[PDB]
């Protein structure tokens, strides 16, 4: 046997697998159980630690994906299938994965922990684009990723109730981080150098562990890619969370919270998924049914309030966005949009799209959005309207929440590094009009262009190696440098552009637009 | 004995004029023609009565008195301010007009330009050196008329509903002057069927209110509005606010010692004119710039609705208008109350002074509205740069009070049948005494329209004399034909939004009268104040 693939953790023994990369072998331990399967009576309940096992757990292949909706907008299209589950769906899905150099490190190695995105309703650590083999070989870190419950199974909340308290998907992540603290040294990892990174809802999850004290002691640095806990989509209030959970029960034939949750636990998992989207209050894009709830427990206040009231001295954070955060979501409900044509919409379609992209706001608020995003010298140009409503969705949901997080963190003691990812992949399968869409920096952070079986250019392989160096440098030292990448400050607002060209320093993360979302709109909605 | 060309008979009687020298030749001037009975004593605040006929010959040989008004003392002796102050004695006996005609008098009917001065409805006079009509008449061979109208409380104090002080009598003064033109301008060689109103600031606002009042609409055919509109936030006032200001002015002068309107007005009528003027500014609701105490009141009479509503609902086919602004409409007004501002230093204000100035420049709006102003006019990459903040507050005041009101008027008129031409005046006069940071301030295109640079005693450059002659040609071409052209000046439309720049260079066509900023003032901000 290969002694390098045998590991004993607190719960028992594991057998791993040796993987190949163009730069040499790596050790992988896939499908390690870290929680008891949240089946039957454990549905909706907080996770509990996996009990010890005898024998050797086979950790050579990925485990099941947590039960989730499957996208059917473009069947067979790679641009959407790459995010769909690539393993069997199951509620028995609380497993994590460890990648480590081969042979395993003998001295403590910095740890990167990946939290996937997918709007709190989808995602899996087994997706090809999250393959940790290249980061580990190239930068000699330990990479851990976990699966956490999504959809109703992870975030259905009847606030106050104990049968369905909410946020258990976040607790799945916290349990995995506790598992890392207790077991990563057995793989060569340093439990005192843990860097969280995630994208979208994963980035939102990273930020929520930053604002929940029981999680704060489980890591030391944070990376937030195209997401933040303080957006309009990553949290929901107790009242609306209760309305959605109650509505879901009605749609599946269920009836007192105890009796309500009791009935929901009798339904097949696929039945809950089939009605998940129908509990949203209106037509929308960039909105998801079951998300973290602000109930005073995991989050003792709104993330915005927790960000403004925090002392963040001693914290290093890496945040950033892609060039066109909004484009991807427009084909999921904005009238006039799809991947198949130029999406050259009209004024009427733009105005209708604003109510879809900014749902659940007063008409006056919507008019304010139209004022700020209309070019009143070209109020009806279709190309400008397409770009503008992409800006509306992208700034409202990603860029401006990320800009607000960065500004307040920097102004309250944290050292912040900000980027804008501006390279359109040569292999990109979405249309040109989408630009650099949400989620298409990940494959470069994970070094997927180094895979010889794929068709990335030579330049793109070099660019991926740069990005892996920045990310790993930040994990080791809190700084990606060593042309310089300067810290982001609330005044200078400096960031860098990441593309095939060398680093270029710029000012302002859509500062004009984000003054509207972050400073003026909250005042308007309050009056 | 007598010169037959300086003798004219109008309906009221005979007149005697004078022969004026101009650099281009002689011009006949009939200055100080009475067109109303003096609104003295019992007639204070009352509508004007037509001048009763007279026997003998009235000497119309010099400008008459300036209507009683506040005299500005901000920079005593400074040319930039003294040029707007009265250059004749103050008197309530001030309802006189002036006619300039070519020498010899026209053989055939000649198009008429009628000037309405500005001054915030509280000041002004047709006798100001900058309104001298001799150069226009000589250069372009039109007849030019200008009238005095009552300003301040004497022209616009309103107790709505009462007949002792109904309000808007200053506008009735101009209407009577326009009526006089219809009945008498032919005696000077003028064509009563080709009459073009033009005015600046409150004079431009007055021109617009004649457009929206049917009884005046039949007295002229074309309109020119310079740096002013009837629909701005300063040109009109509501019935209740007009009565509150009128009642408080009376209270401040011992009247009564509110109540019955007749006794209130009769008490006001006993007060010396200067006593009313001394308290005029104290009735304003708050500290502000670009706000004036006694302005036209929307009472359903002269204006059956707000100028906004009358504009949006009006049919303007068959009308030609010429509208425009100068490059820096807001700067002049900042030194009148915005913190940090002076003509004598660079006025490089702080962020705190900028936020304070927003409330002074946009008075009587909710805190949310003020926050919306700060959002649009702040550069969030340079939120505290003093120079940028200075230009920003100038824009706030200029867009809110002039540019966007003019832009809305232009767009609605064009969309509803009118033919409109728009300009932006971009030349800073070589003789300008205001500091450089003010740019091209409000009011300083008038001297070029009137051909003042042709005066030998002044020191404009030769280029400026050509520039003035070209501007006079545009204005007269519009008066004669409804088209300033003959490089072209295209009409203004709500879509293309084309206008020309007026400076020493040839005409350049551009798009949008501050389209982004005025979308905020004209489209969004009203929706916010309604909620
Ligand atoms: C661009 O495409 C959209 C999407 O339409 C779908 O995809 C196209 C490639 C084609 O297969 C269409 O027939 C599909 O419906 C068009 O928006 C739709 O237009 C039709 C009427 O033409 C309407 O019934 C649908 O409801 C529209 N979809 C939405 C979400 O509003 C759009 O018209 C196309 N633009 C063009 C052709 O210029
Ligand atoms: C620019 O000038 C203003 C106006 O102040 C007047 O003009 C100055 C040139 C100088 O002669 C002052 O003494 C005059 O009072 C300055 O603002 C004033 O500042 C003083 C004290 O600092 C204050 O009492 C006044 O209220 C201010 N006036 C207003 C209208 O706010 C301003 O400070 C000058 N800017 C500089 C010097 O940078
Ligand atoms: C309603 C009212 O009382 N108005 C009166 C008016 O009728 C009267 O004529 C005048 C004094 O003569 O005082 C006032
Ligand atoms: C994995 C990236 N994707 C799919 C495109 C998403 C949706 N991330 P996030 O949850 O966006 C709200
Ligand atoms: C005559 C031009 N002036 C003086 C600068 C004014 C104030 N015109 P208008 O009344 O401006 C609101």
């Amino acid at each position: 046997e290969d002694a390098e693939l045998l590991v004993t953790v607190r719960g028992g023994r594991l057998r791993g697998i040796r993987l190949k990369t163009p730069g040499g072998p790596v050790s992988a331990f896939l499908g390690i159980p870290f929680a008891e399967p949240p089946m039957g009576p454990r549905r909706f309940l907080p996770p509990e630690p996996k009990q010890p096992w005898s024998g050797v757990v086979d950790a050579t292949t990925f485990q099941s994906v947590c039960y989730q909706y499957v996208d059917t907008l473009y069947p067979g299209f790679e641009g959407t299938e790459m995010w769909n589950p690539n393993r069997e769906l199951s509620e028995d899905c609380l497993y994590l994965n460890v990648w480590t150099p081969y042979p395993r490190p003998t001295s403590p190695t910095p740890v990167l922990v990946w939290i996937y995105g997918g709007g709190f309703y989808s995602g899996a650590s087994s997706l090809d684009v999250y393959d940790g083999r290249f980061l580990v070989q190239a930068e000699r870190t330990v990479l851990v990723s976990m699966n956490y419950r999504v959809g109703a199974f992870g975030f259905l909340a009847l606030p106050g109730s104990r049968e369905a308290p909410g946020n258990v998907g976040l607790l799945d992540q916290r349990l995995a981080l506790q598992w890392v603290q207790e077991n990563v040294a057995a793989f060569g990892g340093d439990p005192t150098s843990v860097t969280l990174f995630g994208e979208s809802a994963g980035a939102a999850s990273v930020g929520m562990h930053l604002l929940s004290p029981p999680s704060r002691g489980l890591f030391h640095r944070a990376v937030l890619q195209s997401g933040a806990p303080n957006g309009p989509w990553a949290t929901v209030g107790m009242g609306e969370a209760r309305r959605r959970a109650t509505q879901l029960a009605h749609l599946v034939g269920c009836p007192n919270d105890t009796e309500l949750v009791a009935c929901l636990r009798t339904r097949p998992a696929q039945v809950l998924v089939n009605h998940e989207w129908h509990v949203l209050p209106q037509e929308s894009v960039f909105r998801f049914s079951f998300v973290p709830v602000v109930d005073g427990d995991f989050l003792s206040d709104t993330p915005e309030a927790l960000i403004n009231a925090g002392d963040f001295h001693g914290l290093q954070v890496l945040v950033g966005v892609v060039k066109d955060e909004g484009s991807y979501f427009l084909v999921y409900g904005a009238p006039g949009f799809s991947k198949d044509n130029e999406s050259l919409i009209s004024r009427a379609e733009f105005l209708a799209g604003v109510r879809v992209g900014v749902p659940q706001v007063s008409d006056l608020a919507a008019e304010a959005v139209v004022l700020h995003y209309t070019d009143w010298l070209h109020p009806e140009d279709p190309a400008r309207l397409r770009e503008a409503l992409s800006d509306v969705v992208g700034d409202h949901n990603v860029v401006c929440p990320v800009a607000q997080l960065a500004g307040r963190l920097a102004a309250q003691g944290a050292r912040v590094y900000a980027y804008v990812f501006e390279h359109r992949a040569s292999t990109l399968s979405w249309p040109l009009w989408m630009g650099v869409p949400h989620g298409y920096e990940i494959e470069f952070i994970f070094g997927i262009p180094l895979d010889p079986s794929r068709n990335y250019t030579a330049e793109e392989k070099i660019f991926a190696q740069r990005l892996m160096r920045y990310w790993a440098n930040f994990a080791r030292t809190g700084d990606p440098n060593e042309p310089q990448w300067p810290p982001y400050t609330a005044g200078a607002q400096q960031y860098v552009s990441l593309d095939l060209r060398p680093l270029e320093v710029r000012r302002g993360l859509r500062a004009q637009a984000c003054a509207f979302w972050n400073r003026f709109l909250p005042k308007l909605l309050s009056a």
